[PDB]
């Protein structure tokens, strides 16, 4: 069972900047995806220092980088906190409406894309880059659920039966076509280095076969 939602107008308005804009420097989308979840993984932490057991879904706080040409997809994995139906469906695109509109009035004043992280709108970078974004998410008070949009001003949530994922979040990027050298192993780490070398979880870069 698979039910589409419309972005709101602000949100959708957002993808087509991104998707439209002329704009070179798309790697800072990694950045922006690793600190979401380094974000997600603090929260983990923070609530399991009162309450153990909301890590019995899993002890290890991490992101990996994983790779496949095959499938043309990039995926940033982490094991913080995960989301919620309603986090998918309404509580994130909520607080994204005034980082949105915050974003669209710098970038008029003369801030450009890579600011977008300062405004909590990071995510939606991901369609520099991507046609497709796939999100599967365990949060410790829900079920696991896919999430999926192409943009064009709608999106998907159904519940997934893929492989079970304990708790966090998998945020897979369907690569354009001209976009694949972000799937190479010196490009991704090349970014890492310049954009995300003090975050405080491992980040491990997954090697294709
Ligand atoms: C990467 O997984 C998550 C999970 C929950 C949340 C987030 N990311 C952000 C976007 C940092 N805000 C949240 O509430
Ligand atoms: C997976 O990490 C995120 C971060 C921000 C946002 C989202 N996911 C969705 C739920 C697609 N909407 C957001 O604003």
């Amino acid at each position: 069972e698979v039910e589409t939602f419309a972005f709101q107008a602000e949100i959708a308005q957002l993808m087509s900047l991104i998707i439209n804009t002329f704009y070179s420097n798309k790697e800072i989308f990694l950045r922006e995806l690793i600190s979401n979840s380094s974000d997600a993984l603090d929260k983990i932490r923070y609530e399991s220092l009162t309450d153990p057991s909301k890590l019995d879904s899993g002890k290890e706080l991490h992101i990996n980088l994983i790779p496949n040409k095959q499938d043309r997809t990039l995926t940033i994995v982490d094991t913080g906190i995960g989301m919620t139906k309603a986090d998918l469906i309404n509580n994130l695109g909520t607080i994204a409406k005034s980082g949105t509109k915050a974003f669209m009035e710098a970038l008029q004043a003369g801030a450009d894309i890579s600011m977008i992280g300062q405004f909590g709108v990071g995510f939606y970078s991901a369609y520099l880059v991507a046609e497709k974004v796939t999100v599967i998410t365990k949060h410790n008070d829900d079920e696991q659920y896919a999430w999926e949009s192409s943009a064009g001003g709608s999106f998907t949530v159904r519940t997934d039966t893929g492989e079970p994922m304990g708790r966090g979040t998998k945020v897979i990027l369907h690569l354009k076509e001209d976009q694949t050298e972000y799937l190479e192993e010196r490009r991704i780490k090349e970014i890492v280095k310049k954009h995300s070398q003090f975050i405080g979880y491992p980040i491990t870069l997954f090697v294709e076969k």
